[PDB]
């Protein structure tokens, strides 16, 4: 491989940090995360409670020559995330924090998978072990820890309430 930036910040930093997750798959290029299965291997590790290897385990990785299990798996990974932010936090996501998986399986679009992602770092950074990985982003390079930062302020912001 090779070193160099490409595509928006919100997507061009957040990888950055999804790349402290050596899962099984790992994560590069927007083009790579767009199978789901990196994501979905990062949520397990934010927490089992909700991402337990039941749930992992219906994710598939051979999507490499399918376009199709793609889409089947960002489903998932979506789906695990914002029911975490109405059934655990119980607020809500905004359309525009909303990951376009079909625009990111057939379009793969950086704007779009960028998305994907900040939902996963919202979710790690409202839990318990959370500070277990604010540290993580402090590491990141300063630059980073700006759009890594940003994104989690973003949640709260676009975040709404139910009733009360």
């Amino acid at each position: 491989g090779s070193s160099g930036s490409s595509g928006l910040p919100l997507c061009d930093s957040l990888i950055i940090w999804l790349q402290t997750f050596k899962t099984a798959s790992p994560c590069q290029d927007v083009k790579q995360l767009t199978n789901g299965v990196t994501m979905a291997q990062v949520l397990h590790q934010i927490d089992v409670a909700w991402f337990s290897e039941s749930w992992l385990s219906r994710i598939k990785d051979d999507v490499g020559d399918n376009w199709r299990i793609k889409a089947s798996n960002l489903k998932k990974v979506l789906h695990g995330i914002t029911s975490y932010y109405h059934e655990f936090l119980g607020q809500q996501i905004s359309e525009e924090l909303i990951p376009d998986l079909n625009q990111i399986t057939e379009c793969a679009d950086p704007v779009e998978l960028g998305r994907l992602l900040q939902l996963i770092l919202g979710c790690a950074v409202n839990c318990e072990k959370k500070q277990e990985h604010i540290k993580n982003i402090m590491t990141l390079e300063e630059s980073v820890q700006h759009v890594v930062m940003t994104a989690i302020q973003e949640l709260m912001s676009k975040s709404g309430p139910s009733s009360g």
